[PDB]
């Protein structure tokens, strides 16, 4: 049911790309992002329970606490190809346009749609709930007005069936010059739940 991406990507060693530090959930850990090139993939057959999931769920709820610099474009997530052409999907915090923006390319075509007023490039510590099924996209920050997006493609459609195969999942690593700068925390892909339950569990109301 829950996918917590750093802990799927190992154990933070010495030299592994990442610092543990502090976060909001004090019983949990923080990892300040020093090298996001040097974190580990997530290992291919735990991708695929992930893949197995999105198609069954015909999408996702993704959480994440994160702490970033400010005006700065960082990658939340990435599905990058393994032969190194680019990105099949990826979510950036992107602090110069105050959004944050879902990127899909299916069939060599990239669509890319910013969720509106969505600043979490702040030096202090944000919260986001990310639910996205077929081609909608509702975004929630801390316990605030939920904003909207509509995809081109439905997000299934990323998740193709050999997707594990050509396809890897990275954190905190995106374009070139995106990647992530600051520190994140429970950055998960949440099944059979609504972000509904979540907001309450969190909180909020
Ligand atoms: O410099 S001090 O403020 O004296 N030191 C404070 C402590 O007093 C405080 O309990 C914790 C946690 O604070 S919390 O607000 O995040 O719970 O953070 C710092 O260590």
């Amino acid at each position: 049911s829950v996918f917590d991406i750093f802990e799927l990507t190992g154990a933070a060693r010495k030299g592994s790309g990442r610092r543990l530090v502090k976060g909001p959930d004090p019983s949990s850990p923080a990892f300040r992002i020093e090298d996001a090139n040097l974190i580990p993939p997530v290992p291919d057959d735990k991708f695929q329970d992930l893949v197995d999931a999105v198609r069954t769920e015909k999408g996702f709820l993704l959480l994440a606490s994160l702490r970033q610099m400010k005006k700065t474009r960082g990658t939340l997530l990435a599905l990058e190809r393994k032969d190194h052409s680019g990105q099949v999907f990826s979510v950036v915090s992107n602090g110069k346009a105050g959004t944050l923006d879902l990127s899909l390319t299916v069939q060599g075509k990239q669509h890319v749609v910013s969720v509106e007023e969505a600043l979490l490039a702040t030096g202090q510590w944000k919260s986001i709930t990310l639910f996205v099924q077929e081609d909608r996209a509702q975004l929630y920050i801390d316990c605030e007005k939920m904003e909207n997006a509509e995809l081109d493609v439905p997000i299934q459609s990323v998740f193709t069936r050999d997707l594990a195969s050509i396809a890897r999942l990275r954190i905190a690593k995106g374009g070139v010059n995106d990647n992530f700068q600051g520190v994140l925390q429970n950055v998960r892909f949440v099944f059979g739940t609504t972000p509904e339950d979540i907001l309450r569990n969190k909180g909020c109301s």
